[PDB]
């Protein structure tokens, strides 16, 4: 079997970690004994099943120190199962909110986070693979402050106001061309990584929380940047400015963002 | 047969009136002897055939003095045929360009045009039917300066620069919410009718012709209106301002636009 | 041929009268059968929905009454599916009671309020006689025409338009109009519909207020299941209120028959006023 | 479908029927492949297509569940008729029939708490998984050797324990919001666990036994709680009353309830 | 498919074969339902599924065409084998075989212009419809009573008039852009009409008859025009040279060409 | 089993090497068979495309040569379809000739230019011997690895990436690389490919310029069909140019055999320089 198939029998559900409109996710033990995360899709129309096959067909091939690991799939009945490594501390947005002045985190730790996500994004960009909804909700955090990108899931249900109706679009993380022209690239993803870099250094506020979805857009579009955070070096806020270039071409490569971050994270 | 079926044999092609990527349109004579327009779709995948059935199923029911008349359809082989009344003077955008200082038209005639399109739009709005691409290219002109709305056709091919890639969207005719939020209503159609009213009173210039598709958007969005035309009364340019309200709710009803226009067109 | 089929081409839409997740409804012209009608058009149209739609035409093509909205035919020849009905110019009785109440002419007479209730009761006697059970009787679901002719305007898309009248479970149930056995047990009978009629009679005499409008759906239930009966409206004579009570007995067996309800409302209708 | 665990029919020997219903029979049987051992076999002879899909659905789910206090499921066979589901055999049967047997020798407070704790444990697992049981009662629990108690999820209880429903919903096990608004949550289950607790400490009485199905509903909704059993310490009645808050939100977690019950079980109070 | 016009096989009587090919035979036949009249019947016995769809395609198209100077098409039958297409019978056959017959009694200048005009008229209709013929020659035109000439669109010319192709493209009827860039437009047709004109005024010579298929191509592309026929007035040679501009865009419309030819036909020049 | 199948799970993508309407191409890791490869992935994948893709695997699974890019297997187990090949680190010979020409190290030696031409000719002898006809020989369609190993890197998505090298008809044909009979008649043979090779030899000796780069596609045709032969490059000794002429004879029969072309290029390769 070309894609990796895990047998249902080799899985034991332990508890629920998260819920959506299509999916649930559980902690479970896998035999052949280790813990894992299981995306159970119970809303299983053939359109949705095929989508789920296509998704597994892709993830089977991806592999990076900062892409949440995919162990495999079982379309042997219902619900449809996708199996990943368990990330013990969850999604980064809830993690930042935990571990912030509501002690906080060492500026080296905030830099290691940023760094570790940038790595993951360096992998996707060399693949010319566009993510289209990067955010701290869509990254995961494991033992030993390991961070990785936990692709999508059902974040649109969970973190509801972050998106907006039309489709549900993460407008607070999107550059203007993605908004206006609807173009999604590598360059729009960098932009979103600038917004991520903000999230990390605000210990996980919603971008423009003060503002609502329809006025949020008039801000992003009218070219107003986001404020430098208290916890934020101007060096770092330079990196953000370098992500936010109005013009996609004049924005930095995620490769260079990744180098500056990894340089700072060692030697702040 | 519930939809009106015309027999191929009862049609004789005379010449080609227009061309696209999906369709052609011909002048032909219909027996049971009169002239007509025939949309011949030769690109006939089942997805496209079904779409074409759905379209005929709808038009069979619509009927208005300012909606180009639909005589019927034949899916009896290939190419798929839709039959309409022949409009002798074509699309209004080419018509305005003909009959303008490149004599021109009596301000009563420019008002009769505007008026006659507004009627057509009054019919669609009471049906809560949203057109989504109104323009002078998408209206037609017959003997005795009769104007009607000639729904779509293949205008995206013919009048190419009027749209923009993503889908092809008539950005120069769209309000900001249609642009930004992607919402299309009755209220966005009125807005587009304001732009139409402009086209008529510029004898058919492209909105923001000076400007290109990506800067055109920064204009519409930043709330800059279009200049009052030379040939244009301020009364009329009041009607346009009343279509262009940033806020869809504060825009006029097409019913009221239609009354003011019909009032002026009698008594300028 | 068995069910009557209208041709699409014999239809000209004029405009929209009403809107729903499942259906829209237009005023149209109908050629042959020129005369006006209302067309229910369903652009939903799976096959489960396409079947239900044929099933309903198969039923409605056999019903006929002075006070059941008249059904002319159906066309399943493509999309959207079409069901053609008589046009009732003044629409749904709820919006009509609200239009024409203390909120000239002025508010309906008592005699007109009675004439309205008699005509609904009339429609409902026909259904009970077929041992047919409506399950959602309400003024929103009766229609009103020229010179105050009133008829039962069946389903449509009531759960979308008058959304706060229903409560969730994923069934949406007209809790405010339902007796205890229909809430608790989900037993819907002719006797549950008589209950609902009582609630309609209240709507009528309050120019179309939501029953227990001051209560949420959950405390609305509490009040109903506990026994609490709605207040006599300011407009409601005590003969009429007795009717409502008649319909609101807790034991289904003990409730009045729509046939009796209907003769008393007709009697009162004809009787001179105070 | 090597994925769910398949048992071969040939590796079963039916010994005798334990129980009977409208959709199932259950038999004690011997399973080859531990060369031999006893199991209980759910056999469905109804067996439409609609009913065979639900049976392969239920088994696909049960395959993944595992807990000291959820009836162990060994596997399934849909190679022909009847459809088989194989579970561990629990020697003493349903906890209701066990409680009537072992009550006025009667069971020690320590034992009744073990029983309550063991059920509660099973309910912690289901709540963990945000999985609603909807029909938790002593009759839907089974009892093994060494007073092991587990939850016995599917079967034909509505046929056997007929009067405990009304037409069919276990109204005596149900809170006002389940009865009135048809709402089932981990909160409505806790309510039912409250009643289960009552059942244990009454050695298996039907709640409101003295009232009919209609007037039962009336007391539930009107606010009226069940009476403190003779056998029930006031600490344990606190636990019952915690589960019986009218406001779902104000009702204890199963996780606390289980933690108290497990503590008391190992270190009971005087009474 | 009441839509295209169907002829019943029973209402046909085959009289004799006129012609023969790899995909067709054509017969003269009598059509009942004008109780009786002659027609030509294209009969295809090849008749794959691929080839039956193209035949119902071609007929669906021909049904809609109508012109004084396009071979009239009466209808079709795909009720079995062979597949039938029915056309008006044109008594004198292809205009090439007619031109060789009627040349050195020879035809009047007035008549040759009528011929050129009548073909041109047919080509105006196709250009009107933005419809490219791709293989316009005297052999693909037919001639009726009273020197009526029309275009005889489909058939088996490549089989009969074999040498006029190369392996198969009518390179002697084709402009440099058709040969070199495989481009067919109403412009490349006009080019071919130019050659057709040559053919008329040479009483049916093959263009470059004296050259082989390879070296023909070489003269076409190198720029070299065909010679003014003896029978061809300089006004008419102007028309030929107009159609032979190397630049498609600089080549006359068929509509002008037709207008001149029709004028000259009614009012010829001296020669 | 017949054709070799690689498992998807035995693939880790590392990054993208190239892109097209039909295909992308990644550098990957391949486990078992750890070693590097190039994976052709087609996300197009109708069935006409899915079949062509199986047909090509069925052919490529039988070819094997020192100078035909090595084919490891294919997986049709889902989307996207996968074809696994040896990784050639320095990519397509055209981009490589342009990299490493007058536009240190410095521009390739004559000996290296000859070593490159010999290796292509070598690959092309194998195809002619199978009487297989490439139809699009060009430096864009040969691949270059570690220490100047060169191989024929078949199709891919050449018509998208090197789009101006082709001309329309809706077929896209490498007009600049085609002899008269292939332009005019569309006759593609071993003899047409030898022609193309001559054009490759010119590309090689011009560090990868487009033939007739100063002419449009239509006047490029004129010049070819008229007889006009490309200029001797500044880098090209007259022995080598004689080779090109050898390949550019107008009569296919009169042209040299790739086998001869290949022995002369190998001879020159070994010969000491001036
Ligand atoms: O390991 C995963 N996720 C996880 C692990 C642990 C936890 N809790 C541990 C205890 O304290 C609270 C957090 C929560 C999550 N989730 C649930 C899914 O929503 C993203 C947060 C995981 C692994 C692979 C895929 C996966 O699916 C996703 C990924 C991102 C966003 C949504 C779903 C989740
Ligand atoms: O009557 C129709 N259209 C027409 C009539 C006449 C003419 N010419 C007459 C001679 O001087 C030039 C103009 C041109 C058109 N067209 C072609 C299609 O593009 C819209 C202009 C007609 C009728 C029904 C449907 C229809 O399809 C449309 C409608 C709008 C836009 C595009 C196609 C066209
Ligand atoms: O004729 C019908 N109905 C009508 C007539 C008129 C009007 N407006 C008149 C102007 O002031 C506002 C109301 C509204 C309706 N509707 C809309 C759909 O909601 C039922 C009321 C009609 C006739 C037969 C069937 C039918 O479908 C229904 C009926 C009731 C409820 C839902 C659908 C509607
Ligand atoms: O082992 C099982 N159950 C059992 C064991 C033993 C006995 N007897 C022991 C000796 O004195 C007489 C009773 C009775 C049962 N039943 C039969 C079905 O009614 C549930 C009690 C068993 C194991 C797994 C699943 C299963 O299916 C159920 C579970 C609950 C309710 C109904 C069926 C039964
Ligand atoms: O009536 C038709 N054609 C005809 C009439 C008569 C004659 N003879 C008349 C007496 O001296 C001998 C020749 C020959 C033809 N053919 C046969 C097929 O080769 C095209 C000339 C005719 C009518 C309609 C369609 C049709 O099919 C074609 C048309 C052009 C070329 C080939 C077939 C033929
Ligand atoms: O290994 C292969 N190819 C490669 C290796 C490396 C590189 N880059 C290295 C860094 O500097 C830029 C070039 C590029 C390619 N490509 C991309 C696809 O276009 C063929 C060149 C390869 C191996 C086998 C088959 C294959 O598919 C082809 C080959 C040629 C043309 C099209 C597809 C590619
Ligand atoms: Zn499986
Ligand atoms: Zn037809
Ligand atoms: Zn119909
Ligand atoms: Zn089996
Ligand atoms: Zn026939
Ligand atoms: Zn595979």
């Amino acid at each position: 079997a070309c894609v990796h198939h895990i047998k249902r029998r080799d899985i034991v559900l332990k508890w629920e970690l998260g819920e959506g409109a299509f999916g649930k996710v559980f902690l479970a033990e896998c035999h052949n004994k280790m813990l894992v995360a299981v995306k159970a899709l119970k809303e299983a129309s053939e359109s949705a099943r095929q989508d789920f096959q296509r998704e597994a067909e892709l993830l089977t091939m991806l592999q990076h120190q900062h892409i949440v690991r995919f162990f495999g799939v079982c379309t042997e009945g219902r619900p449809l199962l996708m199996v990943f490594e368990y990330m013990r501390h969850g999604d980064l947005n809830r993690f930042l909110r935990s571990h912030g002045p509501d002690g906080p985190l060492g500026l080296g730790q905030l830099l290691a986070v940023a760094s570790q996500v940038a790595a993951g994004m360096v992998y996707l960009a060399g693949l010319h693979f566009v993510h289209r909804d990067l955010a701290t909700r869509n990254c995961l955090v494991g033992q030993g402050l390991v961070v990785k990108i936990g692709d999508f899931g059902m974040s649109r249900d969970i973190y509801s106001t972050d998106y907006y109706r039309v489709t549900m679009l993460p407008i607070r993380w999107m550059p203007p061309e993605s908004i206006l022209y609807r173009k999604f690239t590598t360059e729009s993803d960098v932009w979103s990584f600038g917004v991520v870099l903000w999230e990390i250094f605000t210990y996980g506020k919603q971008p423009w929380y003060q503002l609502s979805n329809t006025e949020a857009i008039d801000c992003i579009t009218q070219g107003r940047e986001l404020e430098r955070p208290r916890a934020c070096p101007p060096e770092v806020y330079a990196i953000m400015r370098g992500c936010w270039q109005r013009e996609p071409q004049q924005r930095h490569s995620i490769k260079d963002v990744h180098a500056r971050l990894q340089a700072l994270a060692q030697a702040p």
